[PDB]
């Protein structure tokens, strides 16, 4: 059904899998709400060849903005159930979106 | 910051938050694995009159489409970043939606 997201945010780490078959994204969002800062946190990845235009990116840009979809799985030896965003397209900084 | 959600499911469970400030609804969206069709669960929440109209389409409706914010808090224990979509526009269950952005 309908699943889309649109996210941009600071780049703060990045790994690949165990079997280096994905590589994970961690990126921040951080800004003021009422008289307090809430940051936030969101783990992106790309699986196949996309995998390496978006470790690549990790080199070249301290900021990343991509499009994919909302998804969830269950970390065995880890019991719990984590949510991140697979990314469909990553975006040219250079340029915003609408 | 680009922040924009676009989701639907079937919602599961709900329930207001202690002095109402807001309302959360839990949904479920059918996700595959090879062959086996298995379920990924959100939670979606809303403030003011959108708290009101949550609830209501809860009492009404049984998937539901939003347009959203995606948010986190944290999980101070495993110290996991738990998500959560802020609800900007409800839906219509009777209307196709649409998406599509520009590059400027």
């Amino acid at each position: 059904m309908l699943n889309r997201v649109f996210l941009e945010g600071e780049i703060e780490s990045s790994c690949w899998s165990v079997k280096k078959t994905g590589f994970l994204v961690t990126i921040k969002q951080m800004r003021f709400f009422g008289e307090r800062l809430f940051t936030d946190y969101y783990v992106i990845y790309a699986n196949g060849q996309l995998a390496y235009e978006l470790e690549k990116h990790t080199k070249k840009y301290k900021t990343i903005s991509i499009e994919g979809i909302l998804r969830t799985y269950l970390e065995r030896k880890s019991e719990i159930w984590k949510t991140t965003i697979e990314i469909v397209k990553i975006f040219n900084p250079k340029n915003e979106i609408v």
